[PDB]
Formats: C-alpha cells, sequence, structure tokens
C-alpha cells in the first residue's frame, strides 16, 4: 500500500472533505452555509451514477465558489481493487476522471478512495497519480465517535494552530442540518484555524 496525505504541508489551517455527494437540496445548503461562513472546503463528489436534474449544476457551483472538486471513486468498487481485471478498474477510473472534469469545468487534482491507517491500494494510487490525480487521507472523521461535535472540539482545542492541521473527513448525507458545520466552523476560528480548500491544504505536496 501507499501513503497518502492525512495532514496539510503547512500549519493553521483545516481542510474540510465533504465525500460521497452530491445530495439533491442537502448539498446546495452545505454551500450555501460555507459560502455565508466565507469557509473554503473540498468535495470529493461521486459520478457513478448520472447527475438528475438540479444535482448536475452541483459539481460546477462547487469550484465557482472557490472549493475544490475531487473525484470519490466509485464506490461499488471498494470491496477490492485487486479483485477486478487491472483493466477495468483502470478504464472505469479513467471515464470518472473525464466525467467529473466535464461536470467541474476544471481538471481535478485529488481524489478520495478506501484508506486503511493512512494507506491506499497501491495499484490505484499508480492509476490515479499517472493521471495526475492524488488520493488523500484525513486527520479526523467526526462520525467515529459517540458526540462528534465534542470530539472534533476536543481535538481542536486540544491543538495549537502554529503547529498542527487537519483534514476532516464529512458527508453531504451526514450533514442535511447544517448546525454542526455551523457550530465546526465557530470551534476551530475560535481556535484561530483558516478553513482552507484541498489546494491550499497540500501546497507542495512531494
Ligand atoms: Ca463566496
Ligand atoms: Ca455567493
Ligand atoms: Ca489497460
Ligand atoms: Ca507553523
Ligand atoms: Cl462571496
Ligand atoms: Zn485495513
Ligand atoms: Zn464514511
Amino acid at each position: 500500500e501507499a501513503d497518502v496525505p492525512d495532514v496539510c504541508t503547512n500549519s493553521g489551517m483545516i481542510a474540510i472533505n465533504f465525500v460521497d455527494g452530491p445530495v439533491r437540496g442537502v448539498t446546495d445548503r452545505i454551500l450555501n452555509t460555507l459560502d455565508e461562513l466565507g469557509v473554503k472546503a473540498t468535495f470529493s463528489f461521486t459520478v457513478n451514477q448520472k447527475a438528475v436534474g438540479n444535482v448536475g449544476q452541483l459539481y460546477r457551483r462547487a469550484v465557482e465558489e472557490g472549493h475544490n472538486v475531487a473525484l470519490r471513486v466509485d464506490p461499488s468498487m471498494d470491496e477490492g481493487y485487486q479483485c477486478l481485471s487491472q483493466d477495468a478498474l483502470e478504464n472505469n477510473v479513467d471515464r470518472e476522471i473525464d466525467t467529473i472534469d466535464g461536470l467541474s469545468g476544471t481538471e481535478i487534482r485529488y481524489a478520495a478512495v478506501p484508506i486503511c491507517n493512512g494507506q491506499v491500494n497501491s495499484e490505484m494510487y499508480n492509476i490515479l497519480t499517472e493521471r495526475g490525480v492524488l488520493p488523500v487521507g484525513y486527520t479526523f472523521c467526526p462520525y467515529d465517535y459517540d458526540d462528534p461535535v465534542g470530539e472534533f472540539e476536543s481535538m481542536i482545542e486540544g491543538s495549537d494552530p502554529k503547529h498542527h492541521s487537519f483534514i476532516i473527513l464529512m458527508h453531504d448525507g451526514q450533514e442535511a442540518d447544517t448546525s454542526r458545520l455551523e457550530n465546526m466552523v465557530k470551534i476551530g476560528k475560535d481556535k484561530g484555524y483558516r478553513f482552507v480548500n484541498m489546494d491550499e491544504c497540500l501546497q507542495g505536496y512531494k
């Protein structure tokens, strides 16, 4: 397996990575909240299902509002990258990258694939990086805990922004009510962190 970054390349930053959207209505509201709060983030969106109705514009909206769009690689492949033919695996990924580049009007630079202890499948790592796409990890996921906002606050308040940074993994579908997000932003800002997109979080990686 291949190591992936699980913190930013410099201190003082919180990079939220919203993963497995877009979700009709839910994602639109998250984007509204981020815009109002003046924060930048990252959305690792899927493209394994055709975007229905007003979902399609979300891929472009995220980029236009200063966020990064990353590819959440086809979740139906999660069980095992080694289990499909190398060709099947790679062809699918390549098509998804072309699709999300199209929908977002950009060239993606990042992806979200399954992680184990800060590492991803090497075959998948190689497929992405030969295309100039870096799979990313995360420092903390609030859903790993009984009290998500409390554990977040405990971690942030115990840290020091002059030395620390965080990539925080969230899911659109789990934030249908945006109060937790609002609260997490306040907590981070009160402690002195800047909320950044993945481009800024991972500047100069390697
Ligand atoms: Ca704005
Ligand atoms: Ca605006
Ligand atoms: Ca091939
Ligand atoms: Ca520093
Ligand atoms: Cl604005
Ligand atoms: Zn594992
Ligand atoms: Zn999850």
